[PDB]
């Protein structure tokens, strides 16, 4: 009876979507949905709100539903395309654009989109059918140029001098030379491949370590961290909880700067794998696109090879466990399980290694279908179980943007840390890094902000169907 009250929340959710308050935009579109669940618009918007929050799964859900309650909701078809795109589902997205270019024959763009998705669908599949480095020569062939005025690997070693030089180089655009980049990649892969899936570090009674979350190519923020918290070293260790690339337009600077420090302080500088240190994700969000623009489409092939040798989780003093995503779908899972995972490869569509990089904590109890469409969500009980069954106090993960840079959930058992401030030059969130001390493994949150960067918009690489999706 209240179709007036139903649409009172169709502007009190359709409003906070303007103030980039998608968490409330969603929480109100829902209440509006609950009252009147037959309005395609409500679903269409709640879908976009899910897109802006990276909840691709749910975004696909609302989109589909919006399309059932109205086959004339062009918005719905687009919103659903984007959802599929994000999950990487090529054809599934093409079929939607196809259905649009028809109901709107004289609709420009609609063709730009169909022809665009098409190109990709053909290619993606076009690529089918051994070690990449076994090929390129490097130290051998690889020459250099006297015209090259930037950082050279002092005897292909990596020095504190090279790092600082390299960083200044990067602060001013300018790419490191291929020969050095390849050398860094080959060495880091060597070093990474010799690490167990579950790195285990022991923090002395005194002596801290710093934990950072998603970085996402936000290079000039990586530098803000190093200035604000000190450069990496044996006396000032660091650990970056995955997601160093994609979305940000300086993933190549960020990544080579991290691998660089990985080589300089391989026992005090830790990198864990994230859902985005994956080929599937790299080819939709910019890294592949960026690596090919700045180097060769073969440099990228080597990146994804080292990305597979990145540990999946790290445990500090047997008390704190940190991984990019979260806990698991299945209830078994133990610290030993993790160690014995065959990391070197792309991730399974489900299972441990998958949850380890994609799961999100949940307020309520028990698992649930992930808003993302992959892995699952988990309740405080699941966190407590795991914690207990492994003699772990709490977990530190990233994987999700957070207004205040971090978030403590599940009574303090699940901690989220995010290191990309103003996420995509649009969220406007603070970011944080954690100080973990041996004598007191209590998370010490440190917030940092904005900090300016050269032009170049987020996702300046990668086909345009995405850049046009995220904004
Ligand atoms: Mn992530
Ligand atoms: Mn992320």
């Amino acid at each position: 009876g209240a179709l007036k009250r139903a649409e009172e929340l169709k502007t009190q959710a359709n409003d906070y979507f303007k103030a980039k308050d998608y968490e409330n935009a969603i929480k109100f579109y829902s209440q509006a949905i609950e009252l009147n669940p037959s309005n395609a618009i409500y679903y269409g918007n709640r879908s976009l709100a899910y897109l802006r929050t990276e909840c691709y799964g749910y975004a696909l859900g609302d989109a589909t539903r919006a399309i059932e309650l109205d086959k004339k909701y062009i918005k719905g078809y687009y919103r659903r395309a984007a959802s599929n795109m994000a999950l990487g589902k090529f054809r599934a997205a093409l079929r939607d654009y196809e259905t649009v270019v028809k109901v709107k024959p004289h609709d420009k763009d609609a063709k730009m989109k169909y022809q665009e998705c098409n190109k990709i669908v053909k290619q993606k599949a076009f690529e089918r059918a051994k070690r990449s480095v076994v090929d390129s020569l490097d130290i051998e062939s690889m020459t250099i140029e006297d015209e090259y005025s930037g950082p050279k690997l002092e005897d292909g070693k990596v020095t504190i001098s090279f790092m600082k030089e390299l960083m200044q180089w990067y602060k001013d655009q300018k790419k490191l030379h291929r020969k050095c980049a390849y050398q860094i990649l080959v060495q880091v892969k060597e070093v990474l491949s010799k690490l167990s899936t579950l790195v285990e570090t022991t923090l002395k009674e005194t002596e801290k370590i710093t934990v950072c979350g998603d970085t996402h190519g936000q290079f000039y923020d990586l530098l803000n961290i190093f200035e604000l918290n000190g450069l990496p070293s044996e006396t000032n260790p660091y650990i970056f909880n995955g997601d160093f690339v994609d979305r940000g337009s300086f993933s190549v600077e960020v990544i080579l700067t991290l691998f660089g420090f990985k080589l300089l302080y391989p026992d005090h500088f830790h990198l864990l794998r994230g859902n985005h240190e994956t080929d599937n994700m790299n080819q939709i969000y910019g890294f592949e696109g960026e690596v090919k623009a700045k180097y060769t489409a073969q440099m990228y092939e080597l990146f994804s090879e080292v990305f597979e040798w990145l540990p999946l989780a790290q445990c500090i003093n047997g008390k704190v466990l940190i991984m990019h995503g979260g806990l698991f779908s299945e209830d078994g899972v133990t610290l030993d399980d993790i160690r014995k995972i065959e990391r070197n490869r792309q991730p399974p569509d489900s299972g441990p290694m998958c949850d380890l990089l994609w799961s999100d904590p949940q307020p309520q109890n028990g698992r649930s279908i992930s808003k993302r469409g992959v892995s699952c969500q988990f309740g405080p009980d699941v966190t407590k179980a795991f914690l207990e069954e492994n003699n772990l106090d709490y977990i530190i993960r990233s994987h999700e943007v957070k207004a205040e840079g971090y978030e403590v959930a599940h009574g303090g058992r699940c901690v989220t840390v995010f290191s990309a401030p103003n996420y995509c030059d649009q969220m406007g969130n603070k970011a944080s890094y954690i100080h973990l001390q041996g004598s007191d493994l209590r998370p010490q949150f440190h917030q940092f902000t904005a900090v300016p960067h050269p032009n170049v918009k987020p996702m300046a690489y990668a086909n345009t169907l995405l850049q046009l999706g995220m904004m």
